[PDB]
């Protein structure tokens, strides 16, 4: 255990140094060629770009400052960039550059051509338990790392997990990640993945990430999430009820772990007890997991995505290609001074 303790102490030291003195303004837009839109949202988009001098490909997240303000995401976007530039773990995507202009904020990250877990899971239908367990182990270690830094992730779902060339996970999208000691209160995240204490407007803590892991494991192994309905309010009723139904093909060990992660009483939920993450790591469902070998990326992956090279976009979907407009006048300068 001393080995883990010393690893996490060094991790916190290195995170805090970058957290206290964040990088800023480390590239500009005209250093890149635009290739393709990879995803779109209410206040931004993600683009495949190529750096004109090195030839390297990157995923560039572009946020419209005016829409960020309207949709009340200012603090969240400042969190996202400050955290991402400060972390370092094998299963977290690396932020390579950031900058802003009159209209937009930009985060330039490593490009992962294998695509999102969401697409692979819907294509295959459901993952076997070994396959789901390989991914789950990476999330457990990633949350052990993040939580030790007093970070809550708050957006675990298959769309945010990219599959790399070795078949390992890269967590992307830190839009709701926050540094907090103790409780926080914001309603955010995707309905199917919300813990009961979020739905009920409580002051909640890192236990919500462990709940979301239970939802993820269930969805990976079943092919659909445990709480599903046409309207968010119907989903929320199922989440708070304390009732889940398991497919008969689930192993007994999987059901037992899920009852302890999908525990409605946050004071009894695995990951939030006196024994912390070890209640999860030592559970029978993980008995075949060599935690060190997973961290070192020495385990042969269940699945290697098919792709032709570092610029291949075949595992991403097609979107309308819209302009990236940069106003002649500065927008929202004060709000985003620290970015």
């Amino acid at each position: 255990q001393e080995s883990v303790k010393e690893f996490l102490a060094k991790a916190k030291e290195e995170f805090l140094k970058k957290w206290e003195s964040p990088s800023q303004n480390t590239a500009q837009l005209d250093h890149f060629d635009r290739i393709k839109t990879l995803g779109t949202g209410s206040f931004g988009r993600v683009m495949l770009v190529k750096h004109k001098e090195t030839g390297n490909h990157y995923a560039m997240k572009i946020l419209d400052k005016q829409k960020v303000v309207k949709l009340k995401q200012i603090e969240h976007t400042l969190n996202e960039k400050r955290i991402l530039q400060a972390v370092n773990f094998p299963f977290l995507v690396k932020l390579e550059f950031s900058f802003k202009d009159n209209s937009n904020l930009y985060m330039v990250m490593e490009y992962v051509p294998g695509g999102e877990m969401f697409s692979h899971l819907r294509r295959i239908g459901r993952f076997s338990e070994p396959h789901a367990r390989f991914y789950a182990a990476q999330i457990v270690l990633t949350f052990e790392y993040l939580h030790s830094l007093d970070l809550i992730y708050r957006d675990l779902k298959p769309e945010n997990l990219l599959i790399d060339q070795q078949g390992y996970i890269q967590v992307t999208d830190f839009g709701f990640a926050k540094r907090v000691k103790g409780r926080t209160w914001t309603l955010c995240g995707t309905p199917e993945y919300l813990a009961p204490e979020i739905i009920l407007s409580k002051g909640y803590n890192k236990a919500v990430d462990w709940w979301a892991l239970g939802v993820l494991i269930y969805e990976m192994a079943a092919g659909y999430p445990p709480f599903f309905a046409d309207q968010p309010i119907q989903i929320y009723e199922k989440i708070v009820s304390g009732k889940v139904r398991f497919p008969s093909h689930f192993s007994s060990d999987l059901k037992d772990l899920l009852r302890n992660l999908l525990q409605v009483d946050l004071t009894k939920r695995f990951g939030n007890l006196k024994n912390g993450v070890n209640d999860i790591k030592n559970h029978k469902w993980f008995a075949t997991t060599d935690w060190i070998a997973i961290y070192q990326r020495k385990v042969e992956a269940p699945f290697i995505p098919k792709f032709k090279g570092p610029g291949d976009t075949s595992n991403f979907d097609d979107y309308e290609e819209e302009e990236i407009r940069v106003s002649i006048n500065e927008k929202c300068g004060k709000e985003f001074t620290e970015f």
